[PDB]
């Protein structure tokens, strides 16, 4: 069974937040979406000011890791409409973690109301500026008062709201250099890197500190022995050149276990593939293989996708000691800002699509 | 620069809890908390056993900015409370801070408080036949940020709980272990030698899908010649005669998969100790275990942690098919003579080094 928004509780706030510089994950809306399960199954949702968390000292939160999380973005078009993009690929991906993590179910088309519900609450601080959001972060975590490594008998789903600025601030995508190490590993073949699980994240604060301490913005995650690129920082990674095989493609790792699927990712495929002028694949991509194509000119545009910036073009990648220069912005990034654009439409309803949701 | 135990602030309980065990559910009446931000770390306190407040951004909630420890406090015959070597519980929680980009400690002050905070709750320690009081250390991060990067804030505290003997009737049984290669524990370069909440998260549902095909634990393989790494959420040990017809004690070696557990640090030095056989840490695989079984060379296979001290294995189901381990056949002598000692050392039967009184 589930929580249903029809139950919702809504609890109007009586000290709302002074609104806002916006720095990403910093500044909260003035509500929240709670819900509590244990043995009796799921409590009925509320709405609620915004407010710590109290938990067990105990909570299986806090000491193995069962906790999981999304991350989605509420656009507010040149109507004043707020729309979510593709909302329902979030919630099919945060049951899929709630289940590998034996965390209680739920129903995807409930939650998804309730957090319509809550940004409708907040829906003024949906921030209008161009390439501006909403950023919404749904929580399940095991909440079990208890040292025993065992499948949760309570458990606690929370939803919060950050407004965002412009990624790209200046109005122009702006390239980024990666570190790619193959010292470090993101995620592996029968482990839980394809699940959106906080367990993924934290050993990566140290690796990103060494991009940085190396000169670098991001890190590319590589895996295997044959130094596969498999993601970008927080984001999917695409490569957009002409094969050795002669062909114009683009290209991006398959979803086989270490790669988590993205909703801008799965976007990204849907309208290439749509266009149909290039050929669009999944296949493991190799350090060997770029380095190749760039010593052969081949490479156009390399790029990470993810909620945080849509795309966001690579123009470096330090491997080793090599520092490789990759030519996306020398090449447009033509691909890049199509993408840029036609996302932009649909997000901010200059054209109505079947992947909008309107609160 | 470490919080210091001589800054403690002690809050005594208002209204104690009434004493009694189901691991890991009943709690004492106090708690060790320090906070730490960019002012450094706070003054540590011991405070009545109470909840935590946390930011719904927590980056301990987010990403997973959490680490553990786990160590047991034995009260003998002569009601002296004593730690086992809580020295290298202490320098793992270190490393594992570091790890995750967590605030650094001082090893010896963070000890001292847990004696403290120990000792003010040393009416919680059973002394029943193989029991003990849990100790749990934890540090979180706990920014109020949803950006993934090292936290200002961070929690360190440390919870009690008294606990039962492992084993009823005070005698070893032996457990089964289903070995599917699909489920990968940690990896080289990852993070599985670390005690990181992260780790274990993913097991609950791999142990369930233990219980549904019969066995009661996980064995942990790695790599394509199937190692045998871990057991559950602990070090595997196996006594056999190997190939070369030498008698040997082996466990895996510390290559990255594995979690250095004080236990296994502690069977190896005992063993090493009485000099009467081979102990290495040396690699082992399903290949070699199925051919020593075959060949009769095998004695006993256990666990070694903190839960159980020792725990033998008599069963492991791989690719459909029941091994039978004959460890109980075997006396079983080795982790018979690994618990008394332990046994005699924890509980003060015998002075030890690796004791530390409360
Ligand atoms: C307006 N800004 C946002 O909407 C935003 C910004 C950052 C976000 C954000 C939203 N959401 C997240 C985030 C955090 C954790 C998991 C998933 N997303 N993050 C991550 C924070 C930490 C850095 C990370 N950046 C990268 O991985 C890369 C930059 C350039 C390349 Br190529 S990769 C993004
Ligand atoms: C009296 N009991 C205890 O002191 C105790 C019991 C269990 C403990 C416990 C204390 N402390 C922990 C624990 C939990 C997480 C990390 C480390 N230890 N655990 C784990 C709980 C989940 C099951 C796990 N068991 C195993 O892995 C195996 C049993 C037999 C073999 Br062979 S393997 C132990
Ligand atoms: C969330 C996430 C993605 C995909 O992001 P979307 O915003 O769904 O496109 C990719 N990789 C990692 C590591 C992530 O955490
Ligand atoms: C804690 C732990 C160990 C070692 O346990 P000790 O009690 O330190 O001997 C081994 N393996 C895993 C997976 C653990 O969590
Ligand atoms: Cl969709
Ligand atoms: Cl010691």
């Amino acid at each position: 069974s589930s929580f249903k928004a029809a139950d919702l509780q809504l609890e109007m706030t009586q000290k709302p937040h002074k609104k806002p510089p916006l720095v990403f994950g910093k500044t909260f809306t003035d509500h929240m979406l709670m819900v509590e399960w244990n043995d009796k199954g799921w409590g009925q949702p509320r709405i609620q000011p915004f407010q710590n968390l109290t938990l067990h000292p105990a909570s299986s939160s806090l000491h193995y890791s069962l906790q999981l999380f999304e991350g989605m973005k509420a656009f507010k078009g040149k109507d004043q409409q707020v729309r979510l993009f593709r909302p329902w690929l979030n919630m099919d991906r945060m049951l899929r973690s709630a289940m590998r993590l034996c965390l209680p179910s739920f129903d995807k088309l409930e939650l998804l109301e309730c957090i319509r519900r809550l940004i409708e609450v907040d829906k003024d601080w949906v921030p209008d500026a161009a390439g501006t959001s909403l950023y919404v972060r749904p929580v399940l975590i095991g909440n079990e008062p208890s040292l025993g490594v065992s499948q949760p008998t309570r458990a606690l789903l929370f939803v919060i709201l950050c407004p965002v600025g412009a990624y790209f601030p200046g109005g122009s995508v702006t390239p980024v250099s990666l570190l790619a190490d193959p010292a470090f590993i993101r995620a592996w073949v029968g482990g839980v890197g394809n699940y959106k699980l906080g367990g993924n994240y934290g050993p990566t604060v140290l690796v990103q500190q060494e991009a940085l301490k190396r000169g670098c913005e991001q890190v590319l995650w590589l895996y295997g022995p044959d130094h596969q690129l498999t993601e970008v920082g927080t984001m999917n990674i695409f490569v957009y050149w002409t094969h050795e095989d002669g062909v114009l493609e683009l290209v991006t790792p398959p979803l086989n276990g270490v790669i988590l699927p993205g909703v801008v990712r799965q976007s990204l495929l849907d309208m290439a593939q749509t266009w149909g002028e290039f050929r669009v694949v999944e296949r493991t991509i190799t350090m060997k293989q770029l380095l190749r194509a760039l010593e052969e000119g081949r490479v156009r545009e390399v790029f990470g996708s993810g909620t945080a910036c849509q795309v966001c073009p690579v123009h470096r990648i330090l491997y080793k000691d090599r520092n490789l220069h990759i030519p996306t912005m020398e090449n447009g990034p033509e691909l890049i800002l199509r993408f840029q654009k036609e996302l932009k439409e649909i997000q901010y309803g200059i054209r109505a699509h079947e992947w909008m949701f309107p609160v």
